[PDB]
């Protein structure tokens, strides 16, 4: 299914250190985000999307459509410019952010009751899985 609608809270986040590292988060902020439980609220309706991200300390929302390049300034993170775009791969959804960083981005699906989130930047790899609230 393409359908990745929902309130998805964490269920494990792998290497998140690791990632977090390869983007140049700073040590602190980084010992922070890895002990906390995310929720991700998904508002998908056809190709627009409203992605919320939220923990008792940073809450972060991303929009996009689906096959429109948009422009990212990664404020509250590593504070970048990158040249973003979404599209989809069979049931895969795909982000590539072009800019500063190789192989930045993150791929996206849903199989049986949980969403599997991918997050790469050089050469890490993070993943994430989320259960429906
Ligand atoms: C569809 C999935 C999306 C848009 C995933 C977005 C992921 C984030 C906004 C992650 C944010 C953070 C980090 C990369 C490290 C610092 C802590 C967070 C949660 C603000």
């Amino acid at each position: 299914t393409r359908d990745q609608n929902g309130t998805w809270e964490m269920e494990s986040n792998e290497n998140f250190e690791g990632y977090m590292k390869a983007l140049d988060i700073d040590f602190a902020t980084r010992k922070i985000a890895v002990r906390l439980t995310q929720t991700l609220v998904i508002d998908q309706d056809g190709d627009n999307f409203k992605t919320k991200c939220t923990s008792t300390f940073r809450n972060y929302d991303v929009d996009f459509t689906v096959g429109v390049e948009f422009d990212e300034y990664t404020k509250s993170l590593d504070n970048r410019h990158v040249k973003a775009l979404v599209t989809w791969e069979g049931d895969v959804l795909v982000c590539v952010q072009k800019g500063e960083k190789e192989n930045r981005g993150w791929k996206k699906w849903i199989e049986g009751d949980k969403l599997y989130l991918e997050l790469t930047c050089g050469d890490q790899v993070c993943r994430q899985v989320f259960k429906k609230k």
